[PDB]
């Protein structure tokens, strides 16, 4: 089916998320699936060194390790976000998702959002570490605030843009996803900027819906390079079930 094909694609692009050392170890094992390797795991900074060991010893050092900083609050203190990103880096992260200061933007502060992302991009770039920016669409709400946060994050050097922390009641929607990818399209940056719909993606069918918008806007070669699934091990179990496993 279409649902089988898209569940396999989603799984290969998946950032598997989840709290203890043993829970993270079990995450790593899940990430090595019967149909292949998820793209990444997503975990709190302190768990990075044990996750690295585990992925290497199960024979999958190609699985990437993502984490977040300025998280989930998106405060506007650049000193703190920056120290936190340096820490994540020293722990061994392959990518750092920073939370955009979306509240400062909603209050009228566009400069702070630029300067924060740009400071965290510098640190990351200096260590060959990818930077995502979580804008928190559930909280911004307005189409024009979503465009604006997306656009500021791109100009400041975001490698990917991400809907949601998953720590507010509202995560990704199809319209949210649509808006942020249109920013990527309109600015001309699809070759260097990808996209993650995050928060409340539960089922194989939810994941197919997001994939379809990416295929629609940029085509299936873009989406296989740069459109990441995001969810917990319930989302993964469901993609596996769609493929006839478990």
């Amino acid at each position: 089916t279409d649902l089988k094909a898209s569940s396999l694609r989603a799984l290969k692009l998946m950032h598997l998320a989840t709290d203890t050392d043993e829970k993270v170890i079990a995450l790593c094992h899940q990430a090595k699936t019967p149909v292949g390797t998820t793209d990444a795991i997503y975990i709190y900074p302190r768990f990075i060194p044990i996750a690295r060991k585990t992925l290497k010893e199960q024979g999958t050092p190609e699985i990437r390790i993502w984490t977040s900083t300025n998280f989930p609050h998106g405060n506007d203190d650049i000193d703190i976000a920056l120290a936190e990103t340096r820490a994540a880096i020293a722990y061994g992260a392959d990518g750092v998702a920073v939370v955009f200061p979306y509240r400062a933007l909603m209050a009228g502060n566009e400069q702070v959002g630029f300067d924060l992302v740009k400071a965290c991009k510098e640190a990351c770039a200096a260590a060959n570490v990818l930077l995502s920016v979580i804008i928190e669409t559930g909280e911004l709400k307005d189409e024009a605030l979503i465009r604006k946060a997306s656009e500021i994050s791109i100009k400041a050097g975001a490698d990917h843009i991400v809907t949601s922390t998953g720590k507010v009641a509202v995560g990704a929607t199809p319209e949210s996803a649509r808006i942020m990818m249109e920013v990527i399209r309109d600015m001309g940056v699809e070759k260097t900027v990808g996209f993650i719909p995050a928060g409340g993606v539960r089922t194989a069918e939810d994941a197919q819906k997001y994939l379809a918008i990416a295929d629609e806007l940029f085509g299936a070669d873009w989406a296989d390079a740069r459109h990441y699934a995001f969810g917990a091990s319930s989302l993964l179990a469901s993609l596996l079930k769609a493929l006839g496993h478990g």
